[PDB]
């Protein structure tokens, strides 16, 4: 409780699944947030669901437009006061081998997986840096961002650029001395209504020999790393990379 | 508040520095505590200054002195309860290159930095698998887990076994479904009074081309992230490594 | 010597330096190249300077540039017969932080480190798997896709990118028994005509803090390790990252 | 032929599998090779079915054994000259969890996985050093020096332990310009004759949950790459990591 007291969130992807759960905690933790997501009737919902506007509100934006990171600023700016806090959340898969990928899919998750997490980085540490705020960038990353998967060939070179983008950005605040701090976090295999929505799946991925606790994870898993990397509890962390991934990795 | 409810702790070398600060923590969180160190006067005095007997204790045990390990579970679990959480933090440091390395001082210093921390994780498995505890395991290691350095050779070597060691056991806890995790813990440079007693040593510590920061860090830097791994919080965590450095190993 | 009877490479940016020599021994162990680059004069000079047309020819071509690595590959099929063996060298650098990245650079540095990769990878598999020629490709990446540096933000995110989408492809080809081998190849600093035309540069790279050895590599550092994946020494090693980097990334 | 002309190498546990495989291909390309073994009759017969006394010895030893080092490093300067090259391949394993590791086992794996690397790699440095030999000690790691395995306890921390500890070694070679480099091999599952003598062994370890290729190597994969680190085609490579594991780690 009140372990974020006055920090002032951005969430990309914000109204559902893990995303939706770092705000929700954000919010209980005293944070003040702003989420986003690309259709406004559940962007709406799910902040009301959560709190009232004093909290927590939405904005509509695509996280591959670039001129939309800066209204985003903007807006929080206006309504809950200088950002502190990023979490570069927003993402899309696409299910094929690099040589089964298109083009066309190829551009298309770069934009948001990649380009979209640059431009966050880029103006978040624009305008967080050297404002005594304890500035945080949270880039979700995954396990896919240490490990290859056959049939997920763009997405791990999203993660995989992420992962060691991050950590440019964080020794350049670091040496800077810029009062941001840049690390990544990596889900495993999380249950979320979309993973529901596939029969099998969550069975597929709770194999022993995917992830060996035998089951996956819950989205407020993800949330409860986020809530220490976006407190001043990890002042002391940049550059890193913080796994929560039931075993995948270990083995 | 309340994120260690009901929790089991065992500290070893929980009298001094970092150790002191993760006992501090856990016991503001609601865990009961057990410390161990080499000096009664220094172990019953720190056990004192944080709280009174019925929420920490201090226990003479030297971590490398096998048959002494089930006596201070034994003597934890009558004056606490079962044991649900384990932090092999005792250490030691020799200041040489593997050239320089005598033979006296290799194995001293695996005893307690390699062994100690086989004994205490292999009677923590036996002792807190099955009961439905969350039990969790933290093993310190530190960045010297991760990167060599050229004076610290016989210290490199026991924290590369701990690092990987750390995973066999998540991995066995996890399959077999214990309700055990098993992480580690990577500290860079933390300022300690041992520290402050060594001149120039945190100023060549602070230097940007060690530490990008620019500074050291502080024991709470470790404690709060032991908090984390030793509550629920971290549930699907496990055979991972949580660095906390300043940037060091990012660069 | 007869190391690589009978294959058939294409390297990318092998006219100059790291790919020259690459090229270079690529010919004196018996196998066929084709070298591409920006300039038709450097390119045509840089082949006629390793052998005769038999053994090595050049091909103009930006590795950006899709519909021009399907040339490249029926080129060289005409010229020397199905390809064995290709090298992902080609690349630029950009000296900006994250922070003062433009877009147009983030753009331009992507297209040739990332989107370049991917083309040449992709078609590589296409046109190499299933043929019992030993197929490997060999995609540069640098210790910049293993740490940060606080001034290469767009490079370190391609050669992150490189890193793990390679093992994505890599499990593709093993487990669909492609007969197709990917890895990497990391380079730390290496002297190359352009390095000495920078004054101070290898001196500020050779210094202990950087490359422990004290000095810099030269561009056969990499071709021997090259010739390693490129021949069927190494037909067990997929997946992997091979670095050579005078102990850069060791500390 | 001829890549290790002049070269003096010592390989621990050289009369078998891995390292007599070594052996051999280190006495065709001009090496002259001591083996090390624990039986005589083995160790003499092996010896001779490679080469001539001219070319390749046995010399009775347990790498265990601090003091016998020193007779080792003796005899092989008496028989060949100056040591150029040690390959630290002997080693022992146990397939217990770390929960069900006796201290005994512990002790024993450790005497020779992890003590018997060290002597070797102190000594070598001592007699090595500052000779303008090209020297070179190459440490047998495995796969398991990278991720856990639930029944290999006190391997895989003798083989973390070897990993991090050669770190330490490369760098203060390179900083004090020794004229040493310190690498670690990791191979994956290799086929010896110990393996056939396991009935489904192979066959578990060929599955492609474990194995990407879907089959396991064989000791000239490991032979070749110890060859390339021997020479002087690796001469800027040190404190790095060298995987031969068809795939195993990339997933
Ligand atoms: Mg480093
Ligand atoms: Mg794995």
């Amino acid at each position: 409780s009140n372990r974020l007291d006055g920090k002032v969130a951005i969430i990309t992807g914000g109204t559902l699944g893990i995303g939706l759960a770092i705000a929700t905690k954000f919010v209980e933790e005293g944070a003040k947030v702003m989420i986003t997501g690309r259709h406004s009737d559940v962007g709406e919902k799910a902040a009301k669901s959560v709190g009232t506007p004093d909290q927590i509100q939405f904005f509509q934006h695509d996280s591959s437009d670039e001129d939309g990171w800066t209204k985003l600023f903007d807006a929080t700016e206006k309504a809950f006061g200088p950002v502190s806090t990023l979490v570069n959340n927003a993402g899309i898969a696409v299910n094929k081998s690099v040589e089964e990928t298109t083009t066309a899919e190829w551009r298309k998750l770069l934009a948001v997986n990649l380009d979209g997490v640059f431009f966050g980085t880029r103006l978040g540490i624009q305008r967080m840096k050297n404002k005594g705020l304890g500035a945080s960038i949270i880039n979700m990353s995954s396990i896919e961002g240490f490990v290859g998967d056959p049939s997920l060939g763009a997405y791990n070179a999203s993660k995989g650029a992420v992962r060691i983008m991050s950590k440019s950005a964080a020794l350049d605040c670091a040496l800077k001395d810029y009062d941001v701090r840049v690390n990544t976090v990596h889900p495993g295999y999380i249950k979320t209504p979309l993973v529901d929505d596939l029969p099998g799946a969550e069975e597929a991925m709770s194999q022993r020999t995917k992830t060996p606790m035998g089951h996956i994870g819950e989205p407020n898993d993800i949330a409860y790393i986020c809530v220490y990397l976006a407190s001043n509890e990890s002042k002391f962390a940049t550059g890193s990379e913080f796994v929560v991934d039931g075993g995948y990795t270990a083995q």
